[PDB]
């Protein structure tokens, strides 16, 4: 009953339906195992540990499959990678993102924070031990994080170094905020979200609260981002296959805190992206016929702080994102892994 701070190889394990074709499923098939049928935590008695989700192998350990996943998924008719263009074939496939999760090899297990109001660093009170992880989808966005996990009281704030305006901010929301968005059947690319007025403003009036207790009381203020390449200048997501890049302006920049109705975002979808796995460009082709749609939860928001403001009485924040490896760590952030 005594350990230490280590880093192994990791297995995965998922409920993939072997009959399905949907991606996912069909990648954990084959790279994962089938989930553990009697799983049991081991509260470790008034025991205090340390953990740091901004410097946790885990979330490198999930990068690596995700990326593995969309490789041999998510496909693109055209790849460019600085300066080579491999041509393949690409067919529209189902996509829809299913939990994985991740366990330790016998001689270790993963620790697993349980301190409520938890912030990602340092300290925590109430350790479990787990030797799998929960189910983690691993959805791949940009500016918003869809269908997570929800904190489970008062959101929280989390960052590396809340004083370091270079470092992101990961806004942990304790209410999960819908967002339907739709490319009506059969321009082919236009699209759009809706989304509650009112739930949304009460929702970021609460962040801005709470970004007020870190920042004494300084006046906060969102704004959409200030450059960018249109992945992170606007919300991006791939709903059944298509990646759709939506304007989050109405969010961030109306304030707004006789406005509380629905609001509703303009889409478009685009077959060439900025790929996330590395850089490069992939080019996908024309989108599927029919109704698009992809309802989600809204359940944290990616948040960078403007800089040189130091002498002002402000503090600005603008949506961010493009490392996918904040997105891992927004659900991995309470585990950590020890050698026994
Ligand atoms: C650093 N590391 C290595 C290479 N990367 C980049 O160069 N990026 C820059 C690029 C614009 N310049 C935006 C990229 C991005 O997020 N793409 C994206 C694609 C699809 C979806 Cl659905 C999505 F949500 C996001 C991030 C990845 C990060
Ligand atoms: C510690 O967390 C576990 C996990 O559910 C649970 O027993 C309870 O929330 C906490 N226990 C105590 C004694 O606070
Ligand atoms: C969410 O947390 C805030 C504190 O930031 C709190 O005021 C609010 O009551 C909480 N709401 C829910 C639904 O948990
Ligand atoms: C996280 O919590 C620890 C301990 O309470 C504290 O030292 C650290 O500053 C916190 N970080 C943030 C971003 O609140
Ligand atoms: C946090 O950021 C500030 C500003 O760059 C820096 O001076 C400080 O050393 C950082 N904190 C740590 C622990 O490095
Ligand atoms: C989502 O949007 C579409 C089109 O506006 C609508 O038909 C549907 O009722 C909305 N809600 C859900 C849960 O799909
Ligand atoms: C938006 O959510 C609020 C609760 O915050 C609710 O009163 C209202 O019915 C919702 N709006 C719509 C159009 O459903
Ligand atoms: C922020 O303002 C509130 C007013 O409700 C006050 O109680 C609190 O002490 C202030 N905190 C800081 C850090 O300035
Ligand atoms: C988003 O829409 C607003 C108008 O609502 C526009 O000013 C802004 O340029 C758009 N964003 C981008 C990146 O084009
Ligand atoms: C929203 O901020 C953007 C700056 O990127 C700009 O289009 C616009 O002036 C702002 N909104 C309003 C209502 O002025
Ligand atoms: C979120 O979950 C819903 C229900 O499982 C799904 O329909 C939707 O496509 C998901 N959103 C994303 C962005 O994958
Ligand atoms: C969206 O949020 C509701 C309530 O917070 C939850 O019951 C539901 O499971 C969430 N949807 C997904 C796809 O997780
Ligand atoms: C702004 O303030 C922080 C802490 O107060 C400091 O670490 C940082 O270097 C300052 N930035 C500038 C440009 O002076």
């Amino acid at each position: 009953p005594v350990w230490k701070d280590a880093d192994t190889t990791l297995f995965c394990a998922s409920d993939a339906k072997a009959y399905e074709t949907e991606v996912h499923n069909v990648w954990a098939t084959h790279a994962c195992v089938p989930t553990d049928p009697n799983p049991q935590e081991i509260h470790l008695e008034n025991v205090t540990e340390n953990f740091n989700m901004w410097k946790n192998n885990m979330v490198e350990q999930m990068h690596e499959d995700i990326i593995s996943l969309w490789d041999q998924s998510l496909q693109p008719c055209v790849k460019l990678t600085g300066g080579s263009v491999i041509k393949q074939a690409c067919p529209k496939i189902s996509f829809d993102p299913i939990p994985i999760h991740y366990c330790t090899p016998a001689g270790y297990v993963i620790l697993k924070c349980n301190d409520k109001n938890f912030n990602g660093t340092g300290p925590c009170k109430n350790v479990s031990s787990v030797q799998c992880t929960h189910g983690i989808k691993p959805v791949v966005s940009t500016q918003l994080l869809l269908n997570g996990s929800l904190a489970e009281e008062e959101i929280i704030i989390r960052s590396e170094n809340l004083t370091n305006n270079a470092k992101t901010i990961i806004v942990h929301l304790n209410k999960s905020v819908e967002i339907n968005c739709t490319r009506p059947s059969n321009d082919i690319r236009k699209a759009y979200c809706e989304i509650n007025g009112t739930k949304w403003n009460k929702v970021l009036k609460q962040v801005t609260e709470k970004l007020k207790e870190h920042f004494n009381n300084k006046t906060i203020i969102f704004q959409p981002p200030s450059g960018g390449d249109l992945e992170i200048t606007m919300h991006t997501f791939n709903c059944r296959g298509e990646f759709f890049y939506c304007n989050t302006t109405q969010l961030f920049n109306n304030t707004c805190i006789g406005c509380n109705g629905t609001i509703t975002l303009p889409c478009k979808i685009k077959q060439i992206i900025n790929m996330w796995q590395g850089t490069g460009q992939a080019m996908y082709a024309p989108p599927i016929d029919g109704k698009i749609n992809c309802v989600s939860n809204i359940t944290g928001i990616l948040l960078t702080r403007d800089g040189g403001a130091n002498n002002t009485s402000n503090e600005t924040f603008r949506p961010g994102g493009g490392d996918m490896r904040d997105n891992w760590r927004s659900e991995l952030y309470k585990y950590k892994v020890v050698q026994i």
